[PDB]
């Protein structure tokens, strides 16, 4: 059984590990390989702000809420581990800030200690009038990918830096099963008109005094088009743009200004923060995650493709639930093949 | 007046600033000077872990609870200001951990968002069965002293390197009022057997992933004789000793191991932390803070002394309240000389 995972961001690597950890002991032979044309530090995953938090509105698929919860439970369960920080993980507490009252989010009980903010709390943030406080987890994309690749490599999973031109070519080269974890670029391999780039630009800063996340929301402008500040393990991420349908991979000047001015207003101690980097990435925006089996029919038998893409601005937040479900679907494939 | 402040730790410098702020515009000659034999980074204050948090038990002097509250509200008022971090100040959230149920602290409404830990949170800290969460503030001693000295200097308060041997010699040099902010060494200038050293040793480490304070408690071993982890602005403080009556100023290996091993068991990701420094300091432990006026006579004139020392393991936590109180007592000195505010 030859499995080729296409993609080496959070989705592909986590899925590869989940599959290997699940079946390595019971299925012989099992060959899992990862193909991708970008590894860390060059994926979208690497640019992510690094916070566990789903969107503020519930998902269309109720499956997705459970996948987020399963991911939170997975990550939280590492917290007393000696390797938590080496995985990119640490607990962080923080603020979600609004101009008016809004309903509690669906994930209020998944996180730790959720509550509304008190009036004394809000005076820290004069431009806002209502909010939440909770504890969540930082999962730093870059570190987590480094961790996942060490885990995979240790287990004998081989990596190939390879641009895939078609599923057909990978099937013809010997894959029995393909896991399609190509993120925003999935449409190249099979058109998908629901998949769009969520263009996000960030400024990375050394401001190690900042210990709490602070996410503001502008109801008139859509999620993450409002100042956000997320402390990472070694730097702070400043954000505030998330524009659907913009394919420009170059940083631009108005977005730099939106982020810097917005964030320096939220947190004016940033006047002394040294700029580390400025970066643009494309979230794989889609009305819902595509996670499903498809049969392909080239040559002299079928190759199964299992899609796992379209996680938008919440790929780190949802990844593990998605990985588990793919491994389950892969199990259904093995059963259909009398393995 | 001519005012001499003795001490350049958090207590001396904050008190100097509060007097000067309050009285510069009503007294024409106001001459405030700081004398000290140690300046940042060489004071106790510089070794302090950083955290606003009083002892878990109520103080013998209830005024101390007002002084702590006044300090929190003061510092909190600076959050959202451009210079908070330059003052050494930033918010921080964290955990207080116990091996059995305990009463809520008297300061539970002073901090932000106080509550009990839920079972999933306690699952992060397996050796413990009960605790608190809250948000408070870091006020890093080193950074705050630097800020206060710039602020004082800007207002024309002058600093002198001086080992003061007696109040008499300062009074004879012409001071109308002496503010005694000499921390654990106050007994040198006037015996005070209630004042004792609280020897605290710490390990400073580079572990910038740690965002929360974590303080454990051992009800049988006295406060801060149990592992504690306090993320600072640039590094992390590991502690776990606070031994009263010990004057030994050198680091020792047994305390090093107690702190490292205890804190590595609390927070096992510390295995990768780089050690950046190890330090010992002496909290000025007293059953209560001494904050009072005394009149001393040398020859024909009285000299006014206002003591402000004995703040134990909570000087950063309490300082601004005490500074305001010294300013109030200075007001009374003035008012006794027919001087008007
Ligand atoms: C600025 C920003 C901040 C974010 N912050 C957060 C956050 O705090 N929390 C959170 O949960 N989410 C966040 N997200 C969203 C998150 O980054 C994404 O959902 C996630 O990284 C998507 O992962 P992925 O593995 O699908 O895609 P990617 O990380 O983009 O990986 C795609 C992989 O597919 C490979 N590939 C694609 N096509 C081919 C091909 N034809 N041949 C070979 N290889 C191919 C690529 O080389 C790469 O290895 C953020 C997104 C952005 C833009
Ligand atoms: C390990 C440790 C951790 C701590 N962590 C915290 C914490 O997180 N939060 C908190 O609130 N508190 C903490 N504390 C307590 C805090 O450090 C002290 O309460 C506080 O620093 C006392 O300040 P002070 O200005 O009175 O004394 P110091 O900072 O010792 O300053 C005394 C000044 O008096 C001068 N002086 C003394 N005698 C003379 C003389 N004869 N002539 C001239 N100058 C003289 C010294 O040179 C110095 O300038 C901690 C203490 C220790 C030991
Ligand atoms: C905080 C995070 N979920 C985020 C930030 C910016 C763009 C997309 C997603
Ligand atoms: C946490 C702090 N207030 C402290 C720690 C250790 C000794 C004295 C004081």
């Amino acid at each position: 059984m030859r499995v080729v995972v296409i993609g080496a961001g959070v989705i592909g690597l986590s899925t590869a590990l989940c599959i290997h950890e699940r079946y390595h002991s019971v299925l012989q032979p099992l060959d899992v390989k990862v193909y991708a044309d970008r590894f860390t530090p060059f994926t979208t995953t690497d640019v992510a702000a690094g916070l566990w938090q789903p969107y503020t509105s519930e998902p269309s698929n109720p499956q997705e809420a459970n996948w987020n919860q399963q991911t939170f439970n997975y990550l939280l369960s590492h917290i007393g581990s000696p390797n938590a920080a080496n995985m990119g993980l640490t607990p962080v507490s923080g603020y979600n800030l609004f101009r008016e009252a809004v309903p509690d989010p669906y994930w209020k009980d998944m996180v730790l200690g959720f509550r509304k903010l008190t009036p004394r709390e809000l005076d820290m943030f004069p431009d806002y009038r209502y909010g939440w406080f909770n504890t969540s987890l930082i999962l730093e994309g870059r570190k987590y990918l480094q961790w996942l690749t060490e885990r995979l490599t240790e287990r004998g999973v081989k990596f190939f830096l390879r641009k895939v031109e078609s599923f057909e070519e990978v099937a013809r080269g010997g894959a029995d099963v393909i896991i399609n974890c190509t993120g925003v670029w999935a449409g190249v391999l099979q058109p998908d008109p629901l998949l769009q780039p969520g263009r996000g630009q960030i400024i990375k800063v050394d401001a190690p005094w900042l210990k709490n996340f602070i996410i503001t929301h502008d109801l008139e402008r859509g999620i993450y088009n409002s100042p956000l500040i997320i402390p990472g393990l070694q730097a702070v991420t400043l954000g505030g743009t998330f524009q659907v349908g913009n394919w420009n991979e170059i940083n631009n000047i108005q977005d730099h200004n939106t982020i810097w001015e917005g964030c320096c207003r939220l947190e004016p101690t940033l006047k002394d923060a040294k700029i580390v980097g400025e970066y643009t990435g494309f979230g794989p925006v889609r009305p819902q995650v595509r996670l499903e089996r498809e049969q392909l029919r080239f040559g002299s038998s079928n190759t199964e493709v299992i899609h796992n893409y379209g996680h938008g601005g919440y790929g780190l937040t949802i990844h593990w639930g998605c990985a588990l479900e793919v491994a389950k679907l892969f199990g259904k494939v093995l059963e259909e093949r009398n393995l």
